[PDB]
């Protein structure tokens, strides 16, 4: 699609068999989702944002669909205020910013 | 332009007579710039995200030139680690996400 920005760029994602809403976020290096169960081992990661840093769980090679596009990559799980699809997965679905 | 997302979408902006680097951020509702002087009255605001909230000053009807494209709107000023161009100005320069 071509997604304009008058509204939040919220799309449906599918992860773990579950549909969720997430923000397509070009300001995010990484993809961060609210607490949920994911398979396998995780590794620690610290991410920084507007209010400081937080610890998240990093899961690699997670199958996730983003607005109907399949991706397989790293998903961080933690106390994010909103599910965020970052550039690691935006690149996998071929997204660009255009003006 | 068409901006791929392999790297952070950082661009040069001009605001308040000053050149700065800022992140084109589709996930941001608002535009937030590091501490600087701007004209007019302001009001305080708390903005949230990863790591919690920071207090900022809200200035209205500010012009920012974003990679050569002028936009006017509300600009927040405060202790952001990264200058952020949010949707309120991305819309004005006709930015879209495409995939
Ligand atoms: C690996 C890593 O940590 N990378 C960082 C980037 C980075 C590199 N060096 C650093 C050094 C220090 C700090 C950060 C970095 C990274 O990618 N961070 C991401 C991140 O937080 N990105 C921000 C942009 C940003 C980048 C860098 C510094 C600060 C901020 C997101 O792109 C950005 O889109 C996030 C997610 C959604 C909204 N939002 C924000 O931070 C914005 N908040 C908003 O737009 C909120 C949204 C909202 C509505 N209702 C709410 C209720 C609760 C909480 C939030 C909300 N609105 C308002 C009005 O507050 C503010 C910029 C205004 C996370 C998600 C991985
Ligand atoms: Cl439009
Ligand atoms: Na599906």
């Amino acid at each position: 699609p071509q997604i304009t920005l008058w509204k939040r760029p919220l799309v449906t994602i599918k992860i773990g068999g579950q549909l969720k809403e997430a923000l397509l976020d070009t300001g995010a290096d990484d993809t961060v989702i609210e607490e949920m169960s994911l398979p396998g081992r995780w590794k620690p990661k610290m991410i920084g944002g507007i209010g400081g840093f937080i610890k998240v769980r990093q899961y690699d090679q997670i199958i996730i669909e983003i607005a109907g596009h399949k991706a397989i990559g790293t998903v961080l799980v933690g106390p994010t205020p909103v599910n965020i699809i970052g550039r690691n997965l935006l690149t996998q679905i071929g997204a660009t910013l255009n003006f």
